[PDB]
């Protein structure tokens, strides 16, 4: 445990009283809406996103990175901090590893994840950096890289992730690359997705039969003229083409502005691409911040048709999610502790959508009542119904209070000096 | 002829001096850059857009109109205008029609355009309006409405104008609609999507053997929230699923912020999805400007995919092109006039790109000399190849010039009453 | 009374029971938060906002109009419906007025104003379009337009409203123009200005003491390339340049993508000149859609900022706050019950926010905590608040369900012809 | 000489034939327009644009940075580096330095530079990062920390620039930090403002008589929720707040989509707080790609307000020039030399703007011919007149060319260390 037990309970009483008031108060009006608020907390405490590994440490720009006290000094500190997370919360069960970042004894890594309680999602391979002793660089692109070498190292260092992800009960392999241009001409558009399509296809052929393979889109970011996989469409196509194994993952900031993403998410799911998620909240690009921290009514918006898709009759969905967040200003740990939450806020609140009462008005083109049937969900205030989950399954009333309360980030700053 | 032959003559020879010197002079300079100017010429004589039947006529905002002297009323006189286009430029032979806008006999309107030397490009459907009469509104959509019979009316429509190409020599149907939503929750997404679907697979089966279906996506407007045709990543969607005589209309102001189109234009090809282009040039949404006046380095670049589809002689390539612009605040017909010039400039410019040293700087990863390599070419003024083409063909050496010396304005505003 | 009294009586009713549930819950859990329920439903009772005369008629695009029953014939059809839209949301008691689609007899709007219980907010002119028997077209701009006949004309349209608004109790005008160039070189960028400037110095002029004038910018539409007044920037120029009587209108809808809306609303009341505020929600440009509808937390964070500046004790801060929207595809007078709602929702959740914690964690840089005290507030469904200060003002808990249950649409529908041609 | 004066020699006369061919065509040409190539040409010749010593070794975004070979090691190597661009392109004749990433000996620095033929642009101050053994971070920001004790140090250190700057021949500050905030309510907008006036304050009181102060506009980046100095209209308010030797610098790919950046240009000239310029192009945020490599007409219409301004007189106008820039896939030199000649390209193309006829075509609404008049100049090759101008002036007819046939890149690859990852 790393949060003494004692200082849970204790922080959980404190705040059991008002929490009881509340969740009552609650359950009484969702009762008045003809919904039982226990089969929503049932449903809440069993929705998990994973946390990124490297959203454990403090984050930084091309400008500057100005870390805080006790950063975690590599994977098995972060693994540390990610059991807080999952402690405190109980919706991060999950880690996602990156590789070479997180090198190390596959087996210690599993060892350690079991004694925290700690499981891992899906790998994520790096060819959009160069690591020490690489033959050749991935300055110009790796999987779509013009040289025919360096398109192999690429794929090499791909499946030595899933190796190393088979060792530690992970099973997919996420695939971004910053591969693209900076000038017009600099790439032939076509040629170089052949070459990226020809590279994806030798690293399926090496995907095993009980993984998936995760392609994610972004429109720009190393490169600022053209991406390779720069949005759903091309994405699209890179799933289909290479087999029913592969499928598209959607980041959050990852598209153009104004963009209706909930409408991809939809049609990705149509089609059966929608692999997963890379949850985060931005206002300008890729921003990279706290889950709902921006825009959360877009997440709900998200999240409704995920419910939708159960809804209308889509059976075995369950596309996988994961946060992908860059904290430069704030505790790590309690933004992502936050960010689970409000990933949390805005599935339940999209269990509460009255599908009945939604389809009578889109059938009868009642747009304003259709809307505020979506809005009476997503304006309740279902913070007690988290809590309530987080009680009962050992976690904390109010996590980040019960963190502060136990001085964790005082603590590790003393241990990593 | 719409404009006096004569004029046209004179008003090249005042003209032909200067022309003489600046195509001899780009011809030695592409000469030195081992290019046969006489073959780009060649090439560029053989670009045609289609003009847009509502778009010689002047264009508005939900805020207002403000129509000009000698305003097109009927499809007749805008046909007539067209005709202008088509002389002075010899770049626009074909107009695309819109219906009900343009509802009128097939056998005349077919014996008009014979007359003026026009031909029809690809029909336009109108589910995003309604007229008189209609028994159903679409309102709240056309083909993705939720209403059966408004689906089912809405399919009849576009048969229909299917049965008025054939009759007039058209090949194709482009399908706009602005179906979609203005709040969360009004629409669900992918029930919209699976009625659109199979509206459209009723469209398609009412296509003849070698007929093509075009079907246009949009960001937004008149759908503020959501659109079922939103992104080139639906339509694709669309015309995968309906088959082969299926493909995808990319309009460049259609877009959201930033978006690299030239690519999509690229993935499109690549999978042989690229229905057509509809030209126009914006800034910040579907502004439908003239081509080529906001950004035409942009418009150089979808050419520079063109133009390398070609060289590569990639499968089913072989898009259609028609200009999509609405027209404000300048006479109609001189700006339609100089937006396909300014097509016509973007082609011949990517003409010009050393495609073998371009591929060179690409393998080798020379982003700056590949960027410099398009620059090279963007960078020629190829005015003067647009000119003698059309000096060439019957048209003018300065379109605009001799549409003024001519009178024509003047001419169609005394044929034409004024609202006031 | 638009709205039967019994029928708004025996909906209130129908919902009082779980209104009374619903505010005591509520009211029990601010309390335990250190907040009064009743000193946040005092002040909410207390907001209101203008409704737009052109908001209750059926809007549309370049594309089309589908327009619905009972379409107002007129303004004093369209006085009639915000009657309805005051009486049972008890937020709009004041109407905007645009001339000349309203134009009439000033003693006739006042006298039905009264009589229905309405006032009147700022003026709106009109030189974004052509009226009839006008002696020069805005097709190239108006109060901007190279031809100084044309800018004249344009200057004397707005002193008509200002003589207008004068005998009707308005104590405002509005002008947003859609001068602006589509081509690049088409204009000069600073000539332009420097006409627009002219002309707002001469309307200026006849200005009484106790009168604002507003100018409003937006990006684009009508113009495609360029826009005289196009943000908040030259907006606060032109303000500054005009006089203690000029200040910035800001409409939602009018900016750049990504645009932080409230850090200009922040910076204009830092610098005096933030006038109003034009309420409306979108997703791609100047939709016009309900308030709150697309992006309900920026609308928060715009009222963060206007609470903030009472909680600053900014001197002479009193910004005309309006609605502006057009309902295209739903019953108008319903949008328009629903984004006063959403409106007063936004400003209820504001009030909410712990200041004295807030400007803790600013101090300390403790980011995490002062957005989510942030959070705190704007998660709170204070839906109760708005129902109970409904009820309390003689309007609706639940005022589009009222208003379905009187009929009133069906009835209007009866006595209003639609158009012809 | 970076670059041997035979290479440059050989390199030229090698061109000279076809330059003379272009030259004297492109005369006939401008000359049937009633243009005078010769008087375009000489103003070519003296348009300078300052290089950044930052951009002479290869960026880096926050995933990676794939440094090239002979990467500058200190300032001296960026100078060195500096010198080839000049003594190539003769547009970039002086540097402008970062501090305290170029911090030496103010007299080592006037020594090389005078050796190198290089003069000193604006200076740079750095309070976007932190150095070793600073007592403050600025992770929280800087000039507008809420910590009294950082703002102080880091308005210490901005006095520190000028110094250096007073030593070298530098007569500006540039002042562009991160300052802002990641999350709603982390930062009171308000409050972190005027904590920034204030600390700028102090900086304008130690700033020489003869320089200026040039304040930088950004939307975002490092700040992804609110910047202090976000926008134009924050940065005039600044200008305009700090004095007369405060104004405003315009750095292109900080503005939100689809803004229309030649219409600020034009607005802050029109009320004098235009500083200066960032020349770099960008398509989706601030790329900081090579000048008109993306959009090669905003960056003539860029020129034309700037041109604009030249010819219809405005005294004392001289606008502070440079490029900034981050090369991440190509040679930064090249790139560098290329980004000149594009500067210098649209410069060119805006001189042959027939303003009389434009002039014409704008007070009659001809917004046609109006955008067309543009077009003219945009349309013209202006290459033989930049060659020209170049030749004339001991640069080379073809930089890069001549770049690479002096094997440099390979040179000083040679003498300087192997760089990694
Ligand atoms: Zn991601
Ligand atoms: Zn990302
Ligand atoms: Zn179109
Ligand atoms: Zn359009
Ligand atoms: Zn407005
Ligand atoms: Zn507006
Ligand atoms: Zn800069
Ligand atoms: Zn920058």
């Amino acid at each position: 445990f790393r949060i003494a037990q004692d200082v849970v309970a204790r922080e959980n009483d404190r705040r059991a009283s008002a929490l009881k008031e509340d969740y009552e108060a609650l359950g009484a009006n969702l009762a008045r809406r003809g919904v039982d608020i226990e089969a929503v907390t049932a449903k809440v405490e069993k929705f998990f996103v994973a946390v990124p590994s490297w959203g454990v440490g403090t984050g930084g720009t091309r400008f500057a990175r100005f870390p805080g006290t006790g950063e975690p000094r590599g994977i098995f500190d972060k693994l540390d901090d990610c059991a807080v997370i999952q402690q405190l919360t109980r919706a991060t069960p999950n880690v996602s590893l990156h590789i070479p970042w997180d090198k190390a004894d596959p087996k210690e890594l599993k060892a350690r994840g079991d004694a925290l309680g700690l499981g891992f999602d899906a790998m994520n391979s790096n060819t959009f950096s160069d690591a020490p002793g690489q033959a050749h660089s991935y300055k110009y692109g790796s999987l779509s890289h013009t040289n025919a070498a360096t398109r192999a190292q690429a794929v090499e260092h791909n499946l030595e992730c899933i190796e190393i992800g088979k060792a530690i009960g992970s099973k997919a392999l996420t695939v971004w690359i910053g591969d693209g241009s900076n000038f017009p001409g600099q790439s032939n558009f076509t040629r170089a997705f052949e070459r990226y399509l020809s590279a994806m296809a030798e690293i399926y052929k090496g995907l095993p039969d009980d993984w998936k393979l995760f392609s994610e889109h972004k429109m720009y970011e190393p490169a600022f003229y053209s991406t390779v996989v720069q949005d759903w469409g091309t994405n699209y196509l890179i799933a289909q083409t290479l087999g029913p194994k592969a499928q598209c993952l959607v980041d959050l900031g990852h598209h153009a502005p104004n963009t209706n993403i909930e409408m991809i998410v939809a049609r990705l799911i149509q089609f059966g691409k929608l692999g997963g998620f890379h949850f985060n909240d931005s206002k300008y690009g890729d921003d990279d911040l706290d889950a709902g921290a921006i825009e959360p009514y877009r997440l709900f918006l998200v999240f409704n048709e995920l419910v939708d898709a159960e809804a209308r009759g889509v059976k075995g969905f369950h596309p996988a999610h994961m946060i992908d967040q860059s904290h430069n200003v704030t505790d790590p740990i309690e933004s992502l502790i936050n960010s689970a939450n409000e990933i949390r806020r805005a599935y339940a609140q999209a269990l509460l959508v009255d599908r009945a009462a939604l389809s009578g008005y889109q059938e009868d083109n009642d747009a304003l009542m259709a809307t505020e049937t979506l809005k009476r969900a997503y304006r309740t205030d279902v913070e007690p119904i988290l809590a309530e989950a987080r009680r009962r399954t050992g976690g904390a009333v109010d996590p980040v209070a019960t963190y502060r309360a136990s001085g964790y980030r005082a603590r590790v700053a003393a241990e990593r000096p």
